[PDB]
Formats: structure tokens, C-alpha cells, sequence
């Protein structure tokens, strides 16, 4: 079936190759020694071939057409291709829908049978037995990388005993690996074994993840960890070590395993503490996870009772003021004769937010030195609400995101709901906030930092975002009293009356340690302040001023209130109960991008907490200064916003080491990142092509900008395209295809008119003036002239990817396994690298001809691995360059070296980012974004400023002069066959293909000397038809044919 194939293509392509032995085929010719009888061979020889699976070269051995059957070979491959193609459109049709399963299980009966594979037998011969194959498994990850097992024993049974070491308790997926053809997108697969988990035995591996280590607090360290990726057994519960940096004080506090989150109390404030976080199962520990923390430096109690801060007392009706200086002033602001609900209070304005029981809100403007201020009414609005009546309950200020947030009251009938609004400060942007709800409202308060909003309850204490998007519960006991949160410390002091308990409950709802409440020293007490650590009891007649140390309950100081003898609420006056900003968290995950005199700094906003919400103020001002670390020119950029900013005017002769601060709204410095490597002078000027999926080629500057699309469309998934010159390039697509295609003048004709099917990469020499491109088809490489459009064929196998370095003509060709220079002695061939089976394959490889040296790509189990090597000195300095972190792999052929910026280039799988590795320094890994024009991206290439230089003709060995073919004076049985050396212009190394002719019998020789001689002649004076190809190391010449008989 496939043999008629062989023949139509052999037809087709028998003038379509010129061999270089001067062997020429017309049609209707039956000639025996030439192509198409030699192609004939290969495909009647190679189901023969395949009987015993022997290679086609040695299946190719000629008995009378020394030394070697090329188009045999080709002839057999490419039979071989269509065959396995035809196989594996068989094995998809006929079934192919069926997985490796495990129903039986290791059982208990003493016997320790590892996976077990019975899986249903639909095969033929020869590829169930004698075809070996791997076997790799799954990891299941849902937000890793796949290796493939390296020992199974099994058989035509396939059921596969495997011995490698699989790590316990890891859950695995399992799956076949059939190997059909020699392309990585042409492999068919077993669709899925059934998930299956090992089991388990072993210490856990990997340390607890941390990811957040808040100083919450000056003395109350939080930590959020979880399951790390691996667990090694059923875990029971985690180990956490506390270490103090300048003490012994180490704390070892035990969790079961079920939390999310652990907090530490009793610590010392203003000093930096470590973590141990330690993953405990039921055999033993684990590895340790390690954390740097300081506490929230706390505010001394400061001058005992003489800070100049005052407090805000509030009686059934009355605003009094007070200070808490000794002999403070007690002056007071303001009388009602209705029940007093609530108050409010600003900073940034000296007013405050008065309502009675009626929702009278009155502005109180604090005049600056007189108590007495207008009482205006501030009427709301009803009509974006509801028609019904709302008086409002309790209210509250936010200083961040100027608004008044109220407590509403519903009409409704025995089902009154409650609701809230956010205002403007005039009150008239009524807003819809939250749910409604039935319980009254006790207590408003907003904490505009975090972005939160609070509030108690008879029964709970539900905590809101700004908006009303996430209502998460606090604590709920009965009748809890006041709580005053404060911005800074992240912590809410919840005091209880009937219990005497005044908890210090957490943002979470967690950490709930309860306090020793001060005992009278003489009641009950319906608020508090928090002046530091220090607590502000106000009695009813009498203010204590108590240091809180359990049983401290001594008045430091005292003012008289004789003028409000029932206080219920107290606000303390302090200006950083209300700040503007918050800890001034550094930019992380800086990132550099750099071009000519251009750069792209990008880098991310500081990460938020969980204690504050979405909508949680963080406005920030940002910094960054650009110092040299020779010429130490120092220079920061202040007034910048947003995560991404682009560096212009780079001075030359410079480095520019890179840091960025955050710098708050008040504009107090902050905290400095890391530096980051940099980038110097390359040349100037440089042109990348970007080719995306679509077809389309778009040309940009280094870092992307300055885009030049160009008019003309290219086929789907191109690679990197060759220029044969300034007008004409070839290229390969992702399927094995090619195109030639002209930029300028697409009416000319193309050398090769009709595109060529399964091709790997092409390369193009400017000193020979010829084109390569690697025929997965033969397995081989072949000439192309762009003028002539002639076929001649290098015997170079398996060849992958190819590159030519045109100074010494030697062949550089890169397989799937090993690498190797041709050149045009066996003697020179050396191998520069081998890979083995299992490590992986050659992904690309570029050939510095300046540095004298070469680069390749090794594609490894998830990572890919740079090297070296030196030309001159056979594997002499190999390195591992760079081990890519994660799975990311680079397209084949796609790494294009930089000779402007003295790199390495090559694209990745995903087509959006490409990654730059240079010679000085490798360690930096540097980020260039595909353009979203051309996004994503399947090759990239640096297009010279340089011109391509044009052909040159000094080599190109002249034809052999037919008068100078002669048979020196030597015995007719051993005589030298001597022609007049061919002369390059280059004075280059010429050689000689021989094509002898003698009867029915053909004699071939390879000569790198003007003489060949001929001995075991089996008569003398025979009739010799004599052609002669004068080559060179990268060129052939025309060949001379000649008829000679052998003289004494």
C-alpha cells in the first residue's frame, strides 16, 4: 500500500536531486546504477527490513554500488515514516479508547504487590513485545511538573511492577507513553489512569507554607500558615518555636492540625522575633519554616498625667471636655434638653457630630478657644432611601473617606429593620450600605485605616466592610459593653461590666485572651480610653487614670466631674487615633526591564493584609533612585504613581542598580527594597521580529516599542525565519512545513515553487551561498542553491537542528540525544555533549563563530539546563549556566543568539514572555513581554544592522580541466588515477568525489588529495568512465566526466 507511494515519489523526485556524482537519469532510462533503481531497492527491501527491525543503512548495503545507498536509505525511512503513520491512524480508529486501570488493590494477605496495571490486549505482533516505551505519571496539583519512571518490569501481561521511588502520600496519575514518530506534537497518548494515592510511612518533606507574619499589635505576633505541598502521612498538628533576637525567651506552643492561623501573647515590644513553623505528623517532625517579624514599637506611658491630649465625657446631656493635665480644664461645650444618643468626631476638622434620640444632627464646630458654636440642624435626605420615617440610631465619623456612617430605623410594624448609609458631610449622598437586620444598634464605629466598620449589638458583634460586601461575626456573649478600636494596633478591647472580663478579642475572632479588669478602689463602668498600655476608667464623679497591671487599680490621677455625675462614654482627644496613613509596607517582586537608553521598571504594590479589607485606604507615594556602582551618580525620582514606570535619557558609561521606596501620604520615609542588577551600554540600534501564532511578523524595538508591523502575512505558526538575502528568506512552521516567501517583490518566482512537508530547521551559509534545512522524512540534511533549486545530499543522520560556521566549513548538527560537529574528516567529528535516555533531548542550539564557542539548550525533566563549550578543546568546560525555576519550556530552534548585547535568546512555550541570559552575568534572568499585537508569539529572531554579506566566489572549486584527467605511469594493477589539482581562489582544501564506471560495476571513492589509486583492478586496459566533483568544505564544483584507459 505504502510502496506505491515510494514509487510516485521516487518518479516525482528522481531529477528533482542532482547527485554530486555526476549520475543523471532521463525518463524512460534503465539504467540500473542510478536513482530510481536504487529507490526501488529501498522500498521492496524495507518490510523485509522491518521483519527483524534493522537499520535501513545497513539494510542498504550494496554488494556492487559501494559505499553507500543514499536513496536506499531515504527510500526506507521515509517508508518507515508512512508506515508508522498509517499504523497509528489504524490504532486511533480501531479502538485507542481505553485506559491502564487498578482494580485490585496491594493486599493484606502478606503480599506486597505494588501498582498493578490490567489493561485490556487489542495489539498485533512485533510492536507488543519487542517495542519498548515509558511510562510517566501525572502530579495533581490544582493551582506540577511530570517526570517519567525509570524502573517497571512487564511484558506483553503489561502489568508493570514498579520499583522507583515514589514519594508516600502524594496523589499520582498514571498514563502511557507511546512513542510514534520523532516530533514532540505528533505522540499519541493513553488518555488517564484513575487518580491513585501511594500510601503513606514517611517524615513530611516540605516545611509549612507561611503566608502572612503580621505584627499585629506591640506584644500580640500573628501567624498564617497552612498544608505545605507535601504531607508524608495524616498530620495531627503543627510545632510552633518562638525565639526572641536578643534574649532566651523562647515560647513552644502546640495546634491541632485543623487551623488557619496562630497568635502569641505576653511579648515584648519594639524587638524583632523569628518563627519556627514545624510540620508534625504521627512518625515524627518535620523540616522548619523560618519567619522575620518585629512587633508594632508601643507608645510609652509618657509623662504620667500631664500629656496635653484631652478626652471628650459624655453624660445623659452633655458634651463636657476635659484634659487630662493635672488642674486640667474642665470646660463645658454644649447642653440639650433631650436624651443625648451618641457623638461622632473629627480631626481633620475641629467639629463634632451630635444626636439626640430624635435624629436631630447637630453640627458642633469646636471654635478654636471658644466652646460656644452654631447648632445648625443638618436635615438628611429620605428620598433615595424609602417614604417611610427614619430616625437614625447611632452614628460615627470616617476621616479617611470623609462620610457619616448612621444607624438606621425602619417603620416597619413589628418587623423594624435596620439598616446603614454612608452620607456626605452635609448629608445628602445617602447610600445603600449592608443587609438589614432586626437587633438595634448600639454602638458605631468606623476604623477608616483597615477599612472596616464595627459595631455591637445586645447579642453580637458583626463586623462590615465600608461597602457591605462581607459581614463576618466577631463574638457573641450576652450583653457585651464598649470596645474601642484603634487604627494602629489592630486589636479591639471589648470591656464587659457584669463579667469584669474586658477581653482583647482579635480582627479574626480568634485570639480572645481575656484581661484582669480592674476592681473599683472604693460599681460599674460603661466605656473606657486606651492612653498606650495605661487604661482610662471613667467612674461615675471621679476619672482614675489606672496603669494596667492586674492588680494596679491605684488612681494616678483624679479630676472631679461634680458637674456630670452619670459619664457613660469617653473619646480620647489624640490626633493619632485618626492618622492618616498606616505602616509604610515596602514594594516587593521589583523587577528591571532595560533597552538602548530606555528602561521599564515595574514592581508590585505592597501586599495587603487580611485584616484589612478591599476597600481599605492605600493611597502611596512612591520613590526610586538610579546610583552608579562605578561613577556613583546618586539621583531620585520623586512624584510617581502606579506599579509600572519607564526610565528615559540613561547617561552612558553607567550601570544603574535599581531600588525602589514607598513613600506614605504624609511623606515619611519608607522602608528600602533590594537591589537589582542592571544593564550597560549594548551598541545602539537593534530589530527584533516577533512572529505570532496567526502569521503575523511584527518588527519592535529592544524592550517592544517603536512597533513597524509589516504588510505582508505568513502562514500559520511560523518559526524563525532565514534571510537568503536582503529580499528572500526561508522559513519552518510548527508542523514541519516551509515556505519561501519574498518580502519586497512577491511576483518573483521562488526557487522552489511548492512548499516542502516535514522539515525541522533551516540554516543558511553566506560564504557557500547554500541553504540546509534538516528532512526529518530522510533523517538526513540536504543542498539547496537558491539559483539553480539543485539537490545534493550530506551524509549527516538524525540531524535536528543545524548551524553552519562558514570560517572552516565544519558542519555543526545538534540530534536528539547527542551532539557532534561534522567536518570533512572522520577524525574531526567530535562529540561536544551526549545526553543519555532519560535526562531528555536537545532543544536548540546556536554557534558563536567570533568567541569560538558553543551554546545549546537541554531540555530536562522541569528544567532546562544552559551549557558551553569550547570548539577548540573538546568537552573541556561544560557548565550548567542556568536551571530554570518551574516548568517552562522554549520552543525548539527558538534560541537565536544576541551578538549586539552578547546573549542568549530564546522564546518560551506560552509565547508571551521571552528570556534573556547574557555572558557576564548569567544569574539574572531577564523579562521581555511579547506585544499584545503579536501576543502570542511563536518565534524570535535579531535581525543584524550589519547587511548580509554577499556570496562569495573565491571559493566554489573550478571544474577539472577533462585534458587533464590522466593515469600517471604505474602498473596496471595499482596506478594513480591524476587529474590537475582544482583551484579555489581561497586556496581552500579541495576534494575529490570519484565516480569510476567498469562494466557493470561502479567504483566510488572520497580523495582529499588530485591522485586516486586504484588497486585489485580485475583486468588491465579497461575502458574507465571517469567523473570527477571538485569539492570544497562547503561547496561542490562541476563535474568532469572523462573516459581513460589504464597505461603502463
Amino acid at each position: 500500500r505504502v510502496t506505491r507511494d515510494c514509487v510516485q515519489r521516487c518518479i516525482v523526485e528522481e531529477d528533482l536531486f542532482l547527485d554530486e556524482f555526476g549520475i543523471q537519469c532521463e525518463k524512460a532510462d534503465n539504467g540500473e546504477k542510478c536513482y530510481k533503481t536504487r529507490c526501488t531497492k529501498g522500498c521492496a527491501q524495507w518490510y523485509r527490513a522491518l521483519k527483524e527491525l534493522e537499520s535501513c543503512q545497513e539494510a542498504c548495503l550494496s554488494l556492487q554500488f559501494y559505499p553507500y545507498d543514499m536513496p536506499c536509505i531515504g527510500a526506507c525511512e521515509m517508508a518507515q515514516r508512512d508506515y508508522w503513520h498509517l499504523q497509528r491512524l489504524a490504532i486511533s480508529h480501531l479502538v485507542e479508547r481505553t485506559q491502564p486501570q487498578l482494580e485490585r488493590a496491594p493486599r493484606a494477605d502478606g503480599q506486597s504487590t505494588p501498582l498493578t496495571i490490567r489493561w485490556a490486549m487489542h495489539f498485533p505482533e512485533h510492536y507488543l513485545a519487542s517495542r519498548p516505551f515509558n511510562i510517566q505519571y501525572q502530579f495533581v496539583d490544582h493551582h506540577s511538573a511530570w517526570f517519567n519512571l525509570a524502573d517497571y518490569d512487564c511484558d506483553e501481561y503489561y502489568v508493570c511492577e514498579i520499583l522507583e521511588a515514589l514519594i508516600p502520600y502524594t496523589q499520582y496519575r498514571f498514563r502511557f507513553e507511546l512513542p510514534f514518530g520523532e516530533n514532540r506534537d505528533e505522540v499519541l497518548y493513553s488518555p488517564a489512569t484513575p487518580a491513585y494515592q501511594t500510601p503513606p510511612e514517611g517524615a513530611p518533606i516540605s516545611a509549612p507554607v507561611i503566608e502572612h507574619l503580621m505584627g499585629l499589635d506591640d506584644s500580640h505576633l500573628a501567624v498564617h500558615w497552612h498544608p505545605g505541598r507535601f504531607t508524608n502521612g495524616p498530620i495531627e498538628g503543627y510545632r510552633l518555636r518562638l525565639s526572641s533576637s536578643e534574649g532566651n525567651a523562647t515560647s513552644e506552643q502546640l495546634v491541632p492540625a485543623g487551623r488557619g492561623s496562630y497568635i502569641f501573647s505576653q511579648l515584648q515590644a519594639g524587638t524583632n522575633y523569628t518563627l519556627a513553623l514545624s510540620m508534625i505528623n504521627k512518625q515524627g517532625e518535620g523540616p522548619v519554616a523560618k519567619g522575620f517579624v518585629q512587633t508594632h514599637s508601643a507608645r510609652n506611658e509618657k509623662p504620667a498625667k500631664d500629656l496635653t491630649e484631652s478626652v471628650l465625657l459624655v453624660g445623659r446631656r452633655a458634651v463636657m471636655w476635659q484634659s487630662l493635665e493635672p488642674a486640667g480644664e474642665n470646660s463645658m461645650i454644649y447642653q440639650s434638653q433631650e436624651e443625648l444618643a451618641d457623638i461622632a468626631w473629627s480631626k481633620r476638622e475641629q467639629q463634632l457630630w451630635l444626636l439626640n434620640v430624635h435624629g436631630e444632627l447637630r453640627s458642633l464646630k469646636f471654635e478654636s478657644g471658644q466652646m460656644v458654636s452654631p447648632a445648625q440642624q443638618l436635615k438628611l435626605d429620605l428620598g433615595n432611601i424609602s417614604s417611610g420615617r427614619w430616625v437614625p440610631r447611632r452614628l460615627s465619623f470616617d476621616w479617611l473617606h470623609h462620610r457619616l456612617y448612621f444607624a438606621m430605623e425602619s417603620p416597619e410594624r413589628n418587623q423594624s429593620s435596620f439598616q446603614i448609609i454612608s452620607t456626605d458631610l452635609l448629608g445628602e449622598s445617602a447610600q445603600k450600605v449592608g443587609e438589614s437586620f432586626d437587633l438595634p444598634v448600639e454602638q458605631l464605629e468606623v476604623d477608616a485605616l483597615n477599612g472596616w466598620i464595627f459595631w455591637r449589638n445586645e447579642e453580637s458583634l458583626w463586623r462590615q466592610d465600608l461597602h457591605g460586601r462581607m459581614i463576618h461575626r466577631l463574638l457573641r456573649i450576652r450583653q457585651p459593653g464598649w470596645f474601642l478600636v484603634q487604627p494602629q494596633h489592630f486589636i479591639i478591647h471589648l470591656m464587659l461590666p457584669q463579667e469584669g472580663k474586658f477581653l482583647e478579642i482579635s480582627y479574626d475572632g480568634g485570639f480572645k485572651h481575656p484581661l484582669p479588669l480592674p476592681p473599683p478602689s472604693n460599681s460599674h463602668w460603661q466605656s473606657f480610653a486606651l492612653l498606650g498600655r495605661s487604661l482610662l476608667l471613667p467612674d461615675s464623679g471621679q476619672l482614675i487614670l489606672v496603669e494596667q497591671q492586674g492588680q494596679a487599680a491605684s488612681p494616678s490621677a483624679s479630676w472631679p466631674l461634680k458637674n456630670l455625675p452619670d459619664c457613660w462614654a469617653v473619646i480620647l482627644l489624640v490626633p493619632e487615633s485618626q492618622p492618616l496613613t498606616s505602616a509604610g509596607g515596602k514594594p516587593h517582586s521589583l523587577k528591571a526591564l532595560l533597552g538602548a537608553q530606555a528602561a521599564k521598571i515595574s514592581w508590585k504594590e505592597p501586599e495587603r493584609n487580611p485584616y484589612q479589607s478591599a476597600d481599605a485606604a492605600r493611597s502611596w507615594s512612591y520613590e526610586l533612585e538610579v546610583l552608579d556602582v562605578a561613577s556613583q551618580s546618586a539621583f531620585s525620582i520623586r512624584n510617581i504613581r502606579g506599579p509600572i514606570f519607564g526610565l528615559q535619557r540613561l547617561q552612558p558609561d553607567n550601570l544603574y542598580q535599581l531600588r525602589v521606596r514607598a513613600i506614605n501620604v504624609d511623606g515619611e520615609p519608607g522602608e528600602w527594597t533590594e537591589p537589582l542588577a542592571a544593564r550597560t551600554w549594548p551598541l545602539g540600534p537593534h530589530r527584533l521580529r516577533w512572529a505570532s501564532r496567526q502569521g503575523s511578523v511584527i518588527h519592535t524595538n529592544e524592550l517592544g516599542e517603536g512597533l513597524e508591523v509589516q504588510q505582508e502575512q505568513l502562514e500559520r505558526l511560523p518559526g524563525p525565519m532565514t534571510m537568503v538575502n536582503e529580499s528572500v528568506g526561508y522559513y519552518v512552521t510548527g508542523d514541519g512545513l516551509l515556505h519561501c516567501i519574498n518580502l519586497v517583490h512577491s511576483q518573483w518566482g521562488c526557487p522552489i515553487s511548492e512548499p516542502l512537508q516535514h522539515v525541522g530547521s533551516v540554516t543558511y551559509d553566506w560564504r557557500g551561498g547554500r541553504v540546509y534545512w534538516t528532512d526529518l522524512a530522510r533523517n538526513c540534511v540536504v543542498r539547496m542553491d537558491p539559483w539553480s533549486g539543485s539537490r545534493e545530499l550530506l551524509p549527516v543522520f538524525e540531524a535536528n537542528f543545524l548551524a553552519l560556521d562558514p570560517r572552516q566549513g565544519h558542519l555543526y548538527y545538534a540530534t536528539s540525544s547527542q551532539l557532534s560537529r561534522h567536518g570533512s574528516t572522520p577524525d574531526e567529528a567530535v562529540t561536544y555533549y551526549r545526553v543519555n535516555g532519560l535526562e531528555g533531548s536537545i532543544a536548540s542550539f546556536v554557534l558563536d563563530t567570533q568567541q569560538d564557542q558553543l551554546f545549546w539548550l537541554v531540555k530536562g525533566s522541569g528544567a532546562l539546563r544552559l551549557y558551553r563549550a569550547p570548539l577548540t578543546a573538546g568537552g573541556d568546560s561544560l557548565q550548567m549556566i542556568q536551571q530554570i525555576k518551574g516548568v517552562f519550556q522554549a520552543v525548539p530552534d527558538s534560541l537565536q543568539l544576541l551578538r549586539p548585547l552578547g546573549a542568549l535568546l530564546w522564546l518560551e512555550r506560552s509565547g508571551r514572555r521571552a528570556r534573556l541570559v547574557r555572558l557576564a552575568a548569567p544569574l539574572d534572568v531577564m523579562e521581555l513581554p511579547t506585544p499584545d499585537q503579536a501576543s502570542p508569539a511563536s518565534a524570535l529572531q535579531l535581525l543584524d544592522p550589519q547587511p548580509l554579506p554577499p556570496r562569495d566566489e573565491g571559493v566554489i572549486p573550478m571544474t577539472v580541466l577533462p585534458d587533464s584527467v590522466r593515469l600517471d605511469d604505474g602498473h596496471w594493477d595499482d596506478f594513480h588515477v591524476r587529474w590537475q589539482p582544482s583551484t579555489s581562489g581561497g586556496n581552500h582544501s579541495v576534494s575529490y568525489r570519484l565516480l569510476l564506471e567498469f562494466g557493470q560495476r561502479l567504483q566510488t571513492l572520497d580523495l582529499s588529495t588530485p591522485f586516486a589509486r586504484l588497486t585489485q583492478l580485475p583486468q588491465a586496459q579497461l575502458q574507465l568512465k571517469i567523473s570527477i566533483t571538485p569539492r570544497t568544505a562547503w561547496r561542490s564544483g562541476d563535474t568532469t566526466r572523462v573516459q581513460l584507459t589504464t597505461p603502463p
